[PDB]
């Protein structure tokens, strides 16, 4: 039989320190194509060795289709493929688009899904998995208003996280390594993050917020380590609650979601199945 390898690369929708991403087409179909480089080679083999182990699948999971590796005449080219989602990251979508209720809940309901699912161990099933690099880039918008979550290439199952996102106890070190829910209270903190991100594109009463990362108010563009120790660890800042949320009922009830991922003490953080059964109840 013949086994058709070649991928048409169309256009790079991303390119950064750890490689590119391109649009392609692989037999009349839109695939995305994560081109690694040599910096990140080991996000590649992750990811890969991850996928080797359990194939995930899951509406709110970026979808697999291949990992390759090419020998070239002096070097190895590691190609990632994955379905492609036209609309793009949900950073992108949330720069130059605004929400309402429903479409804001979907979003958030849809990250939590795809969250769960990756936590929780399934007997007979999946090992349970912490992404440990959760951050709205990492997240993809689906034209049916869903999104998925991207880049298991730090995943741990039972490179360092964006600096930005990292929870208190990755920041003053006391992290419990050896503790595997340790990493999953680390992906709840970040997944609160993102919550905030999109609240704030929700429209209530005619008002919205600017889109804004987190801590934009605080810290600098690339923040250091150090400054964001500092801002989340000594001073214990957290993420502005605008007072025009405190007239809408979804964004009342987010805002309590997102101040119960942001606890200091990891074991006081809600569970991605706790925040999936709250998400269900508000509307
Ligand atoms: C090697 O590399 C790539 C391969 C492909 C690809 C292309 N045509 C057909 C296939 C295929 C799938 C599955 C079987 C099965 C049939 C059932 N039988 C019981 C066992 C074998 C055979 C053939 C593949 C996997 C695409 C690629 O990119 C999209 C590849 O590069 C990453
Ligand atoms: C990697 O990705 C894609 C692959 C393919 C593809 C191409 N040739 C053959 C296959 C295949 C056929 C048959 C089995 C068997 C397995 C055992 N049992 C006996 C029943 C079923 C498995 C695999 C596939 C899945 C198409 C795709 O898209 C249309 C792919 O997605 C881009
Ligand atoms: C986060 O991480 C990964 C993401 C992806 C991925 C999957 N679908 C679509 C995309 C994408 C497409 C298009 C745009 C632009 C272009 C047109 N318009 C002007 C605005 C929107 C942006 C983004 C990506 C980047 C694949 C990955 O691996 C293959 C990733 O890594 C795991």
């Amino acid at each position: 039989r013949t086994v058709a390898r070649d991928i048409t690369l169309l256009e790079c929708v991303g390119k950064g320190r750890y490689g590119e991403v391109w649009r392609g087409s692989w037999q009349g179909e839109n695939v995305a194509v994560k081109i690694f480089s040599s910096r990140d080679e080991k996000s590649w083999f992750r990811e890969t060795e991850l996928y080797n182990t359990v194939m995930l699948r899951h509406e709110n999971i970026l979808g697999f289709i291949a990992s390759d590796m090419t020998s070239r005449h002096s070097s190895t080219q590691l190609w990632l493929i994955t379905h492609y989602h036209e609309m793009g990251s949900l950073y992108d979508y949330l720069q130059l688009t605004t929400l309402d209720t429903v479409s804001c809940l979907r979003i958030v309901l849809s990250i939590a899904s795809g969250l769960a699912h990756l936590h929780i161990e399934i007997f007979g099933g999946k090992p349970a998995i912490a992404h440990r690099d959760l951050k709205s880039k990492n997240i993809l918008v689906k034209k049916n208003g869903q999104c998925c979550i991207a880049d298991l290439g730090l995943a741990v199952m039972h490179r360092v996280g964006t600096k930005r996102y990292m929870a208190p106890e990755v920041l003053d070190e006391t992290i419990q390594v050896d503790c595997f829910d340790s990493y999953k209270r680390v992906d709840i903190w970040a997944f609160g993050l993102v919550l905030w991100e999109v609240a704030r594109r929700m429209v209530s009463n005619g008002i919205v917020e600017d889109y804004k990362p987190p801590f934009y108010d605080v810290v600098p563009n690339d923040p250091s380590f150090e400054d964001m120790r500092k801002v989340v660890c000594v001073d214990q800042q957290r993420p502005n609650i605008p007072n025009r949320w405190f007239s809408d009922p979804t964004l009342t009830s987010l805002a309590k979601l997102m101040k119960e991922c942001w606890y200091q003490n990891p074991s006081a953080r809600l569970t991605a199945l706790r925040i999936k059964k709250t998400l269900t109840k508000i509307d």
